[PDB]
Order: C-alpha cells, then structure tokens, then sequence
C-alpha cells in the first residue's frame, strides 16, 4: 500500500527526528523536501548519520517513532 | 500536501498508539482498516478515548507521535 519514494535506514541503530533533544523535527507529513534536505538522524554508539532527502516531493508520510531501533534497509520515509 | 481522510482528535489530551505501555500499536502506515477500527487514544487525567475509523481505506500516515499532548481538531491520521 505504501506507494511512493521510500527512503531506507542505511544502518543499524536508533532513529531521530531531531538534531537534539530538545529541537523541532526536521521534517513533519506535508512538508515539501528538496535533494540534500536532513530528514531524521540514525544513530549507533554516538555514531550519528544524517539521512537526506535523495529527490525532491511531499513527505507523504514518516513510519517510526523518535528513540525507536531500526534495521539496516527499514523503510524510515516516504516521499510522494 | 496532505490529501485523503483526515480523522482528527475529538479532545484535548495525549496521544497513544497502544493500548498499554508495552502492547503493539493499533496501526502502522500501510496498514488496511475499516470502519469501527480502532487508530490510537487519546487520554486526558485517565478518561482514554479510543478513536475508531469512521470509513475504510489504507493508513496513509500517522501525524503525531505516542505521549505527544494534542489539541481539539488536531490531525492524527490520514486514511486514503
Ligand atoms: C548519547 O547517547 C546522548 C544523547 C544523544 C542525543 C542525540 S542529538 C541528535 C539526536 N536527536 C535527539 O533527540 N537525540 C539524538
Ligand atoms: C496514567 O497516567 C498511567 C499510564 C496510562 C497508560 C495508558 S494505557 C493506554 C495508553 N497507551 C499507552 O501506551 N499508555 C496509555
């Protein structure tokens, strides 16, 4: 059902949404993204990756929860 | 950007995925669900109200995350 651009974790770690614990996400649903755009933060061992935006379009929808673990290849957002 | 059904919160309060702490969440994006099904809850000093899907469709995608407060009319999911 999830049709779309699905952008994947390129690691194993933690999922973040935002550049600190205390900052506004980086993207929320409906916001328009460009190449290059930062849209959530994967995390292992204080090894943070920054995951962009590889084409441009609407964040149709974001699919885990800040803190949550994710799996090298898990779908984290899709871009309609 | 956001297209579709549009099921907002009846309440103030805080939102939840889950019927407890350590169950799974009712729905995830992608997911297929029909009328009467429950999406999440909404609580506010103990008073949990389930809100139920009032047309079937597919999660397009979930707007706010568990223990986040939330506000009367606030989008919470998108049914497409
Ligand atoms: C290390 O374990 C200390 C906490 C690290 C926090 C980092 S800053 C970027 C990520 N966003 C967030 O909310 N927490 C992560
Ligand atoms: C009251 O303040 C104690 C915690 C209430 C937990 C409830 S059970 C249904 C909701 N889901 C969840 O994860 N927590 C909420």
């Amino acid at each position: 059902e999830i049709s779309g651009h699905i952008v994947r974790s390129p690691m194993v770690g933690t999922f973040y949404r935002t550049p600190s614990p205390d900052a506004k996400a980086f993207i929320e649903v409906g916001q328009k993204v460009n190449v290059g755009d930062t849209l959530c933060i994967v995390e292992a061992m204080k090894m943070m990756n920054q995951i962009e935006a590889d084409k441009s379009g609407t964040v149709k929808a974001i699919l885990v929860e800040s803190g949550q673990p994710v799996e090298f290849d898990e779908p984290l957002v899709v871009i309609e």
